[PDB]
């Protein structure tokens, strides 16, 4: 691939994670010092443990809606055979979601994006997750002292995606080709941007996926409720 053909697709790539958040990142930034307050925290925790799930799997539609309209905006990904899309989407989707959340983290008082302000792990009381909560916060509050610029994960979240070593693959070596390519895209930028520290210190893939495992367990069994 030429220069010209590399510098396309990380601008192509980054402009389809803006184009596919919820919320963009300078509203949640902006959000940041809207807090629950005491009153509105008491309130959450009131609610019924359904309701809280209700208001959680909304979300959580939501979000995975949104990369899946991420996935078929990445080069190559429409063009696989429907099984190979599915594969990836399988195993990734999720994953995304949850480095997703990282941007709706904030590290300086542990606190998330929710329904319109910040509150901290105790507005999801209700859900008796708190296992499972911490685990989702632990692993945002690590992704968020990489900080991350927003090209930096719209580039780590398309790799997250098209990924060759998922098993049930039926056309391996075309995956492994938008893989390579992605990966030079993103090694090419961070050169560019002198940012080559950030690869040792992405989240390892085990963890990552152990952590989804545990999530989707847990929203299986809501579901099943
Ligand atoms: C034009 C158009 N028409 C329809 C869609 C659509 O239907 N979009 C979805 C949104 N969703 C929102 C929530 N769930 C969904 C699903 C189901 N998927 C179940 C498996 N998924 C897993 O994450 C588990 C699989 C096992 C591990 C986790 C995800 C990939 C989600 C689809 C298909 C999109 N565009
Ligand atoms: C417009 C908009 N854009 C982004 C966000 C966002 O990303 N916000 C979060 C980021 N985080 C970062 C680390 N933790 C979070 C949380 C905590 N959530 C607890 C309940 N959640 C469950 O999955 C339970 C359902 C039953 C099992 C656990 C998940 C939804 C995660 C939220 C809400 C919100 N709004």
């Amino acid at each position: 691939a030429s220069l010209t053909e590399i510098e396309h697709l990380v601008q192509s790539v980054c402009k389809s994670y803006r184009e596919t958040c919820q919320l963009r990142l300078e509203d949640l930034l902006r959000q940041r010092s809207n807090i629950f307050s005491r009153e509105e925290v008491t309130g959450y925790q009131r609610k019924s443990m359904w309701e809280m799930w209700e208001r959680c799997a909304h979300h959580l539609t939501e979000a995975i809606q949104y990369v899946v309209e991420f996935a078929k905006r990445l080069s190559g990904f429409m063009e696989l055979c429907q099984n190979d899309q599915i594969v990836l989407l399988k195993a990734g989707a999720m994953e995304v979601v949850l480095v997703r959340m990282c941007r709706a983290y904030n590290a300086d008082n542990r606190t998330v994006f929710f329904e319109g302000k910040y509150g901290g792990m105790e507005l999801f009381r209700a859900l008796g997750c708190s296992e499972l909560i911490s685990s989702i916060f632990d692993f945002s509050h690590s992704l968020s002292a990489l900080h991350f610029s927003e090209d930096e994960i719209a580039l780590y979240t398309a790799l997250v995606l098209i990924n060759a070593h998922r098993p049930g693959l039926q056309e391996k070596r075309k995956v492994e080709q938008l893989q390579y390519n992605l990966e030079l895209a993103f090694h090419h930028h961070l050169s560019k941007t002198h940012r080559q520290s950030i690869l040792a210190k992405l989240p390892p893939k085990g963890k990552l996926r152990s952590l989804c495992s545990q999530h989707v367990e847990r929203l299986q069994i809501f579901q099943h409720l």
